[PDB]
């Protein structure tokens, strides 16, 4: 079965249109920024025109006591910097007229759900994340929403998947929604906010959780590898790494060459705003940068299953992750190596996502003739953690704690997260 989606809002044909069957009306504004790698990635600011007005064909307009609805989007929130944030409530989606319908608002590490009756009867389901958490899964990260609402029980707020807040609406009666969805920051005191925005779907029913979960990985599921935020992973362009094993840890190097090594060292340190945030430092570490090898794809997005070379920035050269894997013991450490004199040693890297916190990668190291030689991640010799490729990680039980220590993020430097690289 059944078409139950009454609005599916996707870029398609060098437009964003509703690819519903009611091919509800779209009027963007002129201040609205389309990421050019994912045009499906919308950018609003807090500004007067940088706006979308969805209108509703009558049929779906909602205005009744009885039936079921749910939503579905895609959302990236900037970091909150600033105590102008602090109680701030200010909408983003809103459907609201005369005081009744719905709509979606945000303030200080919240994403909000209210529905008002014609009178004046209101509920509200609060999704709150904290921005005093050495890694947050939600601050500045692409995050999957889904609200569903029954009218004789309750309204559910997911958050990737995962019911995180339900409250009964039973007592509203009549909820006459507006005729029209404003996707705008209306009400927010810091100048500076944005969010970014995809997705946007409506449902004439209550989905159920399978429904949700499948949604979740639909609209995840992808033959493209991500960086830590949730934007398209690329070749070329210079990443901090995040180990999930060892998250409060950083990559950094004890000389290039084959008797030096790449190693995680830590604490990360931290980034703060008293009473607003308090978080590890990201922008800590060697850099690393993925080169093309096998792939015939033109474009400069990593795609799983892609082989690679991973190059380590050190003192703005870049030099080749590599090891020799006729080195005793199933772990093979690890070494920065001059590109011109890698030789026959192993540097060919699959890349994969971990098909699961969003944005997991897995790294196989593999010889010149393609024997997998082992995912990468680290071992302790016995006092250094240094990186290691090992066969031990691939046969291991997948998504299992064992596997945590060969999964990791890439974190490209991006303005919602604020913090100033120390170089």
């Amino acid at each position: 079965h059944m078409d139950t989606s009454i609005l599916n809002l996707r870029y398609e044909s060098n437009h964003l249109i509703d690819l519903s069957r009611y091919a509800s009306k779209i009027n963007i504004g002129s201040k609205v920024n389309f990421d050019p790698i994912d045009k499906n990635q919308i950018q609003l600011f807090n500004l007067e025109s940088s706006k979308i007005e969805v209108i509703l064909k009558n049929a779906i307009v909602y205005n009744s006591m009885y039936e079921n609805f749910s939503t579905s989007f895609w959302i990236r929130i900037p970091k909150y910097f600033n105590s102008i944030s602090l109680n701030n409530e200010y909408t983003i989606i809103n459907c609201m007229e005369n005081n009744s319908g719905w709509k979606v608002s945000l303030n200080y590490g919240e994403i909000i759900w209210t529905l008002q009756d014609t009178q004046e009867i209101k509920q509200r389901v609060v999704f709150k994340y904290s921005q005093m958490i050495n890694i947050s899964d939600y601050i500045n990260r692409w995050i999957f929403v889904t609200i569903t609402n029954n009218r004789l029980n309750n309204s559910k707020i997911y958050i990737n998947g995962r019911l995180i807040d339900q409250k009964p609406i039973s007592n509203l009666g009549n909820i006459h929604a507006s005729n029209n969805i404003m996707f705008k920051l209306d009400g927010c005191r810091d100048t500076h906010r944005y969010i970014w925005i995809k997705y946007f779907n409506l449902f004439d029913k209550e989905l159920n959780e399978k429904e949700i979960k499948d949604l979740y990985d639909n609209q995840s599921n992808s033959g493209i590898l991500k960086d830590f935020w949730g934007d398209y992973l690329q070749y070329d362009k210079p990443y901090y790494m995040l180990n999930l094993y060892d998250p409060n840890k950083y990559v950094d190097v004890n000389n290039v060459g084959i008797r030096g090594y790449m190693y995680l060292k830590g604490p990360r340190g931290s980034v703060m705003t008293t009473n607003i945030y308090l978080n590890s430092s990201l922008y800590r570490g060697t850099k690393f940068i993925i080169k093309k090898y096998a792939s015939g794809n033109k474009d400069n997005i990593v795609r799983n299953n892609d082989r690679v070379y991973i190059n380590v920035v050190v003192k703005n050269k870049e030099y080749r992750l590599a090891t020799n894997a006729s080195q005793a013991g199933v772990e093979k450490i690890l070494s920065a190596l001059e590109i011109p004199d890698v030789g026959n040693l192993s540097q060919v890297v699959v890349m994969k996502s971990k098909n699961d916190i969003t944005n997991k990668c897995k790294m196989n190291l593999q010889d010149n003739n393609g024997n997998d030689i082992g995912f990468i991640g680290f071992h302790q010799f016995n006092n250094i953690a240094k990186l290691v490729a090992s066969n031990w990680y691939n046969r291991q039980i997948e998504r299992s704690s064992r596997t945590l220590g060969c999964s990791w993020e890439f974190i490209p430097v991006d303005d919602g997260w604020g913090e100033r690289p120390l170089q």
